[PDB]
């Protein structure tokens, strides 16, 4: 990359609203967000993924709730209506940039 | 905001983009940029601006001149060969998220 910060402040961005994203259309387990972010190019690993979730969380932009399923405990998040109104917000600004530079 | 962190870290990210691409158009003065990155509804200041104009030019990406013209000495900045490249992926990334999540 010749400019690592960029990306590097840029892909925390993509990722926060990648989740919400994902979250707002569904119920998502952090192990496949692991995943889907990976498919769309973003670098991303559970060390790193489950405490931006846990951050979402508290941010009141997401809930999680601790299912019992098929004999295994699992933790699902979805977006609250916080969550929704953040998505409309973030991807505003980001149609804005786009429509500003490119 | 609904989501103050992404604004944070998209704004950073919006900054330094906008930076390279004035800096790739013309040579300018901080002075100035603080005025343009304002206009366009970005909260920055001397105290930010500064530091990323000196990181920008650390990572190669901006040069800058001491000069003096009309009597009085001033620095401006412009976008290096690295800077143009940068300006070019910084922009690729914009586009990649902005087709995935609008
Ligand atoms: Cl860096
Ligand atoms: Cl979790």
């Amino acid at each position: 990359a010749m400019d690592p910060e960029f990306m590097r402040e840029f892909q925390r961005a993509a990722v926060r609203l990648h989740i919400l994203h994902h979250a707002a259309d569904n119920e998502v387990h952090g192990a496949w967000l692991t995943q889907e972010l990976s498919r769309h190019g973003y670098r991303v690993s559970p060390g790193t993924l489950y405490p931006t979730l846990h951050r979402l969380e508290a941010d009141g932009l997401l809930v999680s709730e601790q299912r019992v399923v098929d004999g295994r405990a699992r933790r699902v998040y979805r977006a609250t209506p916080a969550g929704r109104a953040a998505l409309t917000e973030d991807r505003r600004a980001l149609e804005e940039l786009a429509r500003e530079v490119l």
